[PDB]
């Protein structure tokens, strides 16, 4: 695996190293003081700590909420940066609808609440058009799994009708309809815009065409709901503050290292 020797082991006990799943290629430490596991990805030091590497990283740092992975530190190996995060335990939500086959409208706004918190916060940092899909929307270790959104580049439904037709679009108005995506797929167990055809799906996706199979009972105030994120025109397209006010969303709904260290770390980083 492209990692480095272990390190750092006066602050961290190695746990394991992962060659896939939640994080990707990622060592398992744990933090001798506080007992928590932490997740490690690694980068070679030189050119692949890019500008979109150290934005990303600063922007990790700058994101404080308890539905987006915790950024931890920045480490310099000698042969990489380590990124050190809060780990998720409970895999991803792709893997959870697919045991599940699909959730209940209770489960569904359970988790829906918790993405639009974690989205509805990025906008407030001025960070959108972020990567929303299933497989970056982590859960932790608890039996009401706690959802943790992990979309940092330290390695088709989704993408909405302005994304495809315009070169430059709302990033935050986008999200929506990602989010809108996410809750369909939770609710149905399978993708809005779809088998295999990537035209086909483009096409729906484009005039918006999907259904909710009859196969399945939705409430009509949640249809309501998604027929207000799946709208083409970003100008009419619910606002998540909108969302917040629905019938469907407010129904059984539960209660809602230094800048400096960093910069010096990453910029070294970049001499090989
Ligand atoms: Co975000
Ligand atoms: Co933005
Ligand atoms: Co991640």
């Amino acid at each position: 695996l492209d990692m480095p020797i272990m390190h750092d082991s006066d602050r961290y006990d190695f746990v394991k190293d992962i060659g896939s799943g939640n994080f990707g290629v990622a060592r398992l430490m744990r933090d001798k003081l506080t007992k928590e596991l932490v997740a490690v990805k690694y980068i070679e030091r030189g050119a692949a700590i890019d500008e979109n590497v150290q934005r990303e990283i600063i922007n990790h740092r700058s994101l404080r909420h308890p539905n987006i992975v915790r950024f931890k530190e920045v480490i310099l190996t000698p042969t990489h940066l380590a990124i050190i995060m809060e780990y998720a335990s409970g895999g991803e939500l792709y893997e959870r609808i697919c045991n599940a086959g699909r959730f209940s409208e209770d489960e569904a706004r359970f988790f829906f609440q918790q993405l639009l918190s974690g989205v509805s916060y990025c906008h407030s940092m001025q960070i959108c058009h972020r990567d929303l899909k299933l497989e970056n929307t982590l859960l932790d270790g608890s039996p009401a799994p706690r959802l943790k959104i992990c979309d940092f580049g330290y390695s088709p439904a989704y993408i909405a009708p302005e994304v495809l037709l315009r070169q430059e679009y709302d990033g935050k108005i986008a999200d929506v309809w990602s989010c809108g995506v996410t809750l369909y797929v939770m609710l149905v167990g399978a993708y809005p815009f779809e088998p295999r055809d990537y035209r086909k799906t483009i096409q729906r996706i484009l005039s918006v065409k999907y259904s909710i199979p009859d196969d399945i009972r939705i409430s009509p105030e949640c249809c309501h709901l998604i027929s207000r994120i799946f709208v083409a025109d970003p100008a009419t397209r619910i606002s998540i503050p909108e969302i917040k006010t629905h019938s469907w969303f407010l129904k059984n709904l539960p209660a809602d290292q230094s800048l400096d260290t960093i910069m010096q770390i990453i910029s070294e980083a970049t001499i090989p």
